[PDB]
């Protein structure tokens, strides 16, 4: 006998990817960061968007890319280093009342996947999480570092794992004053447990 | 003395059915699949429907059937094999605001049950789960493999356990702009812990 | 050469608990390869590769003695053992592939490439000894019923690589092949039954 | 024309001067998932998609009989699986079937040209400069030979624009026959393949339709 539940958490599963352990011998240095940067999220420099009843399902709300540019602290430290390697952790927040119905999908698109058009039927094929616009609490995901190079360079804009958000179900409400109720959405990020820069360097302050 | 609670999870109970353990001696092979296919749901190729205030209670919203056709990964691997056996796991998501009231029932209709008309009084007789249209999180169910044959054939459209969704309680709202508020609904699926194909075969790509 | 990527298929040890009886066969029948009813072909130098030389499914109809015994029982189950013979001297060249298609497969054309994807063997036309290989009873039911031909595992023989020989003014020197079969160690009939007249 | 041993059953694998090459073991700690292909695929050889070719007595020494690059496009199974993932690692094992008639004669050469080598000419003067084998068109047994993943990065994207150690078989000596009558046996050569010990893909993706 057994008993299967009918409601479980989302909890995207992963297989741990190595950070500095791969880039160690081929890098001149391995530079730590302030251990408190791992300790809270912070709004990504571009983590801003807004859903609207005039968005068709399938539209990509945002498409971020793993890197130190997702965290204003890492973005500031990146001026003193030539490259980076490791994982990060993102979270999303929405602003919707009980009148807005609709669901979006946040998926972890890997690198080297053909950058083209994604259908709603495809977006769920990736490791993902489904979030409806009525949620109050933030929703987090691990941005791993699937890569075939030992460590990326900061200033060269390497290709890494992306994170895409698609409007799964058409956002629609009842008929109060609507079509003027953009659901705002924000993104915050913080380095995962295995993030660190690669080579100390004069702060060039121009990146 | 004792104390019985008043609110528990749904958690449909099961008795484990054997997968490859039955089909082992009478099959030429037993082919594994990528162990990561077990690790996330993905929208069923036909997992799309929509409830409307113009649906009478009793209407069947969808009726799926156990098989590799519920998962685009299994559906793709099925071209290299002649048959399959095992269990799967489905989940359902809805898109409703706080104004839509109504409940549906998801039941596991067994094979060889007379394919006819099901009343609302009957739908709850099966192992089922009750879901109201206001739910935010997905709701999952185990699609077991009740069968009297050792293993089904992929290309012959065998008869297996179905999964039916009936509008239990009439979906109705208050009176904002309504009758134009179809509650979208989607289905995702993934192989259970005991799924595998039966016989390697040139990929015929035409199924 | 009897090494194909296949598992041992249980027969008559899987159908025993649900069969009323398990009837045996005259053991002499186990010791004589008999010509299958359509297990014969003849390759010509102009036969294009990819052709189907023979195709035949497992069942009691592959053996005259087994076909005669089938009229006396209700069901049958078990494997068989076949061998291919080719008539070619040392001055030939060309290959023939023999595959084991599963007992559920969309019928139609098979290119010379797909035929290799099954558990198969490749055979040169210069092989003296008969090529032996098993015919296992892959199935979903326990034991097949004698009075209705259901899907069973089939042998398919495809001309893989064309024939390269000289030939005199006549008659182009075909390479003829034949196929013989016999019951395996655990081929049995199920339920003794009065032999109905039109079987 | 007969079953005799007047042929060259040179199934001998001359020691190809090349070290072993690590496969998926290098990309495992860099892939976010755990992936694995059907073990039965590792069992039997199968004709490569473009696995057929033919040698005519009018072919000139130096003509490329075939030139095929390492990747999932060498097995129907692997090619079908490659539509589900994004990236692949590992080596391959290839059998060459050259069992021409006993009245024929001629030799070809198979070489493991490394990546980043300029494609194109590959003249007969330099085909032997690579780790190679010399094969006779009258060989009975299939000639086994490895296809290692000599690479610069961890894995190759399943979109195989990458550079992989391609394998090239070139006609070395002209094909000539010896039978007394008005006919030169054109020999039909085949190519079978199967994944090596630790060939593997990396990251699951939606199985695109038009691969």
């Amino acid at each position: 006998q057994d008993l299967v539940p009918a409601a479980v958490e989302q909890a995207v599963p992963i297989q741990p990817v190595a950070g500095a352990a791969l880039a160690a011998p081929a890098a001149g240095q391995i530079n730590q960061i302030d251990p408190w940067i791992f300790q809270n999220f912070v709004q990504c420099p571009l983590g801003e968007f807004s859903i609207s009843p005039r968005n068709t399902p399938g539209e990509i709300l945002f498409d971020l890319a793993l890197g130190p540019g997702l965290n204003p602290y890492l973005a500031h430290l990146s001026a003193m280093y030539t490259g980076w390697v490791g994982n990060m952790e993102v979270q999303l927040v929405l602003a919707g009342n009980a009148f807005t119905a609709g669901k979006v999908v946040v998926a972890l698109v890997p690198p080297y996947f053909p950058k083209g058009s994604l259908t709603t039927a495809q977006i769920t094929c990736f490791p993902h999480v489904m979030c409806d616009v009525r949620t109050l609490e933030p929703i987090q995901l691990p941005l791993l570092d699937v890569r075939r190079v030992l460590w990326h360079a900061t200033q060269d804009q390497e290709e890494s794992m992306r994170l895409v958000c698609m409007l799964y179900t058409p956002l629609r409400t009842n008929s109060p004053g609507d079509e003027s109720f953009v659901v705002s959405g924000r993104l915050l990020s913080k380095p995962a447990a295995d993030f660190n820069f690669v080579y100390l360097t004069p702060p060039i302050e121009r990146t």
